[PDB]
C-alpha cells in the first residue's frame, strides 16, 4: 500500500543544493533528485549511458528490471551551462512522497556533462515547472499528480533549512503547506507567463534607496534548483560596488558593514541581509566569502528576468499555487 502523505524529506549539501529520494519502476529503483521549479522534465542516469563518468558513478535506471516500463525512445537535449545532458524518453511509475504517479514520461540520460555532475551528491532532477518548457513537452510529474487525484490541494511548497549544521535539510510538500515552517501570512503574486514560475516584481533596493533599473516593473522566477540570485548586470553592478566586490565575485570580513538588499513583491519589502546573500566557502581566516548576486541578462515579453534561488527561498517559505496560478512567500521558521 502506497498513499498518501505527499511529504519529501530534503538533504542539504553545503547550502548549495537540496535533493530527495524518488522511486522509479516496479520494483522501485531509488534516485537522489533535485526538485527544481526552473525546469519541467524528470531525468536520471540510464544503464544505456557508458561514455559519461557521471552515469557510471551514480545509480542508473534499468528498464529491463521494471515490469511497468514502456518504451518510447524520443530523443531530447538539455543545456546545463556550457555543456548539456542528452537522452531519450521512457515511461514508468514514479513514487514521490509515497504518491505513486502512474505512467510518467521521463528522460533516461545517454550523456552528462562531467564538470557539473561528476561530484554531485544528487543523481537527477525532477522538474516542477510548466509543460511548455519541457524538452519533449512531456506531461510533468506534478501535472500527473493533479490528474490522478493524488493531492488534496493544488499547491506544493518548500522549506529549505539554511543552517547546514542541523540534521533536517528541508522539506517539500506535495498537495499542501507545512504550517510548522512559516510565520505570519504569505504574500501572493499571480503567474505572469506560464512555463516558468514567473511573476511581476517591483524595484530592488540597495541599502535604503532605488536601483532604478527595476522600478518600472521587472520579471522574476522562483527557482528551487538554483542557489544564488541572478539578475540584470545593471543592478548587479551597483550591488557589487555597495558591497565591496572585486567566475565569481569575492570579499569578506566586512559582511556586517554591508547593506541589506530588498525585493519589492506584492507591494512589500522582502529583505535579504548580508549574512543571507554572502556565501562562505572557507571556515576560519583563510575562508573565502563570495557574493550570491550573479549577473545574467535574459529578456522576456514581461521585461528582464530575475532568478531567485535557494538564498531567497530559504528565508522565505515558498508556496507554488498551481490551482490559482500564483506564488506566495512568507517569513520562514
Ligand atoms: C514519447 O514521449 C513524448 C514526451 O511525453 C510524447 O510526446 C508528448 O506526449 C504528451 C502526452 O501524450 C503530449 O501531451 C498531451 O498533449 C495533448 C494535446 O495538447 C493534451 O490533451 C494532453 O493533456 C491532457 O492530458 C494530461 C495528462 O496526460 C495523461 O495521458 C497521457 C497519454 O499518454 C500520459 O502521457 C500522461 O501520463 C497522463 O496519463 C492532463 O494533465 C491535461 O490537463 C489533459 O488532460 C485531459 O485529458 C485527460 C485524458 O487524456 C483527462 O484525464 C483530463 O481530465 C483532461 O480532460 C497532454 O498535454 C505532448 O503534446 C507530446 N509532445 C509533443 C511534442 O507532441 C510522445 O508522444 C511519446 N511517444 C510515444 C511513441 O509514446
Ligand atoms: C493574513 O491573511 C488572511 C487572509 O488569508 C487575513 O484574514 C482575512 O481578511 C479578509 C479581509 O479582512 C477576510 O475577507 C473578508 O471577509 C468577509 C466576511 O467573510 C464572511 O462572510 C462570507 C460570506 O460573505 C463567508 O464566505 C466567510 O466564510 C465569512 O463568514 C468577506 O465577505 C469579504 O469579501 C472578505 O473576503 C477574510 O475572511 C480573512 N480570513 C481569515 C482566515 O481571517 C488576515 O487578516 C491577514 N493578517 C494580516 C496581519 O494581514
Amino acid at each position: 500500500r502506497d498513499s498518501g502523505s505527499g511529504i519529501v524529506a530534503l538533504t542539504n549539501d553545503r547550502d548549495t543544493a537540496y535533493y530527495g529520494e524518488i522511486g522509479i519502476g516496479t520494483p522501485p529503483q531509488n534516485f537522489a533528485v533535485i526538485f527544481d521549479t526552473g525546469s519541467s522534465d524528470l531525468w536520471v542516469p540510464s544503464t544505456k549511458c557508458d561514455t559519461s563518468l557521471a552515469c557510471v558513478i551514480h545509480p542508473r535506471y534499468d528498464s529491463g528490471d521494471s515490469s511497468t516500463y514502456k518504451g518510447n525512445g524520443t530523443t531530447a537535449s538539455i543545456q546545463y551551462g556550457t555543456g548539456a545532458i542528452v537522452g531519450f524518453y521512457s515511461q514508468d511509475s514514479v513514487e514521490v512522497g509515497d504518491l505513486v504517479v502512474e505512467h510518467q514520461d521521463f528522460i533516461e540520460t545517454t550523456e552528462e556533462d562531467d564538470t557539473v555532475f561528476l561530484k554531485s551528491e544528487f543523481d537527477g532532477i525532477l522538474g516542477l515547472g510548466f509543460q511548455e518548457i519541457s524538452a519533449g513537452k512531456a506531461v510533468p510529474v506534478w501535472y500527473n499528480m493533479v490528474n490522478q487525484g493524488l493531492v488534496e490541494e493544488a499547491v506544493f511548497s518548500f522549506w529549505l533549512n539554511r543552517n547546514v549544521d542541523e540534521e533536517e535539510g528541508g522539506e517539500l510538500v506535495f498537495g499542501g503547506v507545512d504550517p510548522n515552517h512559516f510565520r505570519g501570512n504569505h504574500t501572493y503574486v499571480p503567474v505572469t507567463r506560464k512555463g516558468y514560475w514567473q511573476f511581476e516584481m517591483g524595484d530592488v533596493l540597495i541599502g535604503d534607496k532605488s536601483s532604478g533599473f527595476c522600478a518600472g516593473g521587472c520579471a522574476a522566477i522562483a527557482d528551487s534548483g538554483t542557489s544564488f540570485f541572478a539578475g540584470p548586470t545593471a543592478i548587479i553592478t551597483q550591488i557589487n560596488q555597495a558591497i565591496g566586490a572585486k567566475e565569481s565575485i569575492v570579499d569578506c570580513n566586512g559582511i556586517s558593514s554591508m547593506p541589506n538588499i530588498a525585493f519589492t513583491i506584492g507591494s512589500k519589502l522582502f529583505e535579504v541581509t548580508p549574512e543571507q546573500y554572502i556565501y562562505k566557502v572557507g571556515e576560519g581566516e583563510a575562508a573565502t566569502c563570495i557574493s550570491g548576486f550573479t549577473a545574467l541578462d535574459i529578456m522576456s515579453p514581461q521585461g528582464p528576468i530575475w532568478i531567485l534561488g535557494d538564498m531567497f527561498m530559504g528565508p522565505y517559505h515558498t508556496v507554488f499555487d498551481y490551482g490559482k496560478l500564483r506564488v506566495g512567500f512568507a517569513e520562514a521558521v
